[PDB]
């Protein structure tokens, strides 16, 4: 029985708008509706891992799981294992894989983050699941943010908090968040970004998408604007949009949008918008592919329709060598030759380095650079060739060259890190000096960059 080098995962996200669901949702897990829709003939293969985000969900975690096992079921004959649940308020995630993946599954964290102060602490925020999946690491994010088409900035608050707070992964990648943690990360939620465009437009939006015609809402979109800007979502990427705004609708249709002020709104307007959203963060030169990318038209029972996206993604296997895990392999080693940081900082301490990767035994530390004035204001960090020769525990190729190298630039002073980037060993070469390059970030904001040469040796 093989191990497998892709999987496909569905990732889900509704806001149920606090109602039950009706008695068929199997169009959402065959990504059945508008937008980019799966393709008929597969319609009975069963996705490895589905991944289920709700919003304002009213069910028990048991009812909410039935439904979704006997969905599957109907649609793949397959009985999955429940993987993981969590659930934060109304905000819940589901884990599900077919039951062959069982034993490939493992270090299963969960984990939640409440968002705002006082008044605004009490239903917004994000739950959260990690695991490995034999040598692959894979995050999980479901988050209800602030809604309201005037709160945008808080939403980039609201972002910052669940990626700096929610405790998912390795706990020994100490200097990093979950946008460093894993192979691949999924962000999805009710994320409640709008069309800010004028209220009195209304009609003319609602027009529009009768016409099926997004490009002059997309270019008002919150979420693509702000993450054009690097205000949120800083190295995430999301399928183009060709599917109709998924809030705010009359239940029990889909042929009319709500949007007009209500006692009921706050006296606010909800214009169409896609409020409902998939992005995702892989590491460097990992397979990943988005597959589909829409929404449903036959579920009609909250003011939201359900979000789909699938992905191939690729996955490694649980190496094992005759001499790592447990020792070096003698026959590996990663070098780094002209290698500098750049920092936006205005601070004035030392700095050394971080090396992370499961392919080494512990993380290892540098001596420290030695600090330069860049020619526009900037620090930067010289390590020139002081950086220590990295050890592999396998020195097989095909292992070594699918890992990464987490890197955490980190003040002598504080050792607080003051940015974090990642570098792929998918190398052109080996046992030749290469380019390698990585944006810094901490609290996911642009901090700097690393760039120098690296010389990787493997068994071949
Ligand atoms: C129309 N629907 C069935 C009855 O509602 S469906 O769930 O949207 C759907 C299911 C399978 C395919 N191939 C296409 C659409």
């Amino acid at each position: 029985q093989p191990e497998p080098d892709m999987i496909t995962i569905f990732i889900g996200t509704w806001n149920m708008g606090n109602a039950p669901p009706p008695k068929k949702i199997t169009s959402w897990f065959l990504s059945k509706g508008q937008g980019k829709t799966r393709d008929d003939s597969a319609d009975y293969i069963p996705h490895d891992i589905y991944v289920i985000g709700t919003q304002e969900d009213p069910l028990s975690e048991k009812e909410w799981l039935e439904i979704l096992k006997h969905s599957l079921q109907e649609i793949t004959s397959v009985t999955f294992k429940t993987v993981a649940i969590h659930t934060l308020w109304n905000i819940r995630i589901v884990v599900l894989a077919k039951p062959e993946h069982e034993n490939r599954i493992s270090h299963i964290c969960t984990d939640n983050v409440k968002t705002g102060i006082a008044n605004t602490l009490g239903n917004k925020g994000a739950v959260g699941v990690s695991f490995m999946f034999n040598g692959t690491s894979l995050g999980f994010v479901n988050s209800h943010l602030t809604s309201g088409s005037e709160k945008k900035l808080r939403r980039n608050q609201n972002y910052m908090n669940i990626l700096r707070f929610l405790a998912l992964g390795d706990k020994k990648l100490s200097p990093f968040n979950i946008t460093h943690r894993f192979t691949h990360l999924f962000w999805f939620g009710d994320l409640n970004y709008r069309v800010d465009l004028p209220t009195w437009e209304a009609e003319t939006i609602i027009q529009k998408i009768k016409q099926q015609q997004y490009a002059d809402l997309l270019s008002h979109d919150q979420l693509l604007t702000e993450r054009r800007e690097q205000k949120v979502f800083l190295h995430f990427e999301e399928e183009e949009i060709t599917f109709a705004p998924t809030y705010r609708f009359e239940r029990l249709t889909r042929d009319k949008y709500a949007y007009t002020k209500q006692k009921a709104t706050g006296m606010k307007y909800n214009l169409p918008s896609w409020c409902d959203r998939v992005l995702w963060k892989s590491y460097p030169l990992v397979h990943v592919v988005c597959q589909s990318y829409g929404s449903t038209s036959d579920i009609m029972t909250s003011d939201h329709s359900p979000v789909f996206a699938t992905f191939e993604a690729g996955v490694t296997s649980q190496f094992v060598s005759k001499n790592g895990p447990g020792t070096v392999d003698s026959q590996g080693q990663i070098e780094f030759l002209r290698c500098y940081a750049t920092l936006k900082t205005k601070s004035q301490t030392k700095f050394y380095l971080e090396f992370h990767s499961s392919c080494l035994e512990s993380f290892v530390k540098s001596q420290e650079g030695e600090n330069e004035e860049g020619s526009e204001g900037e620090l930067v960090v010289k390590f020139g060739e002081t950086l220590p020769k990295l050890k592999p525990i396998i020195s097989d190729p095909e292992y070594l060259l699918d890992q990464h190298i987490l890197i955490s630039i980190k003040s002598s002073d504080s050792d607080e890190s003051y940015g974090e980037g990642c570098i792929a060993l998918r190398l052109e070469a080996t046992e030749t000096q290469l380019p390698i390059y990585t944006p810094l970030t901490h609290h996911g904001e642009l901090t700097g960059h690393f760039q120098g040469e690296i010389k990787l040796q493997t068994s071949q």
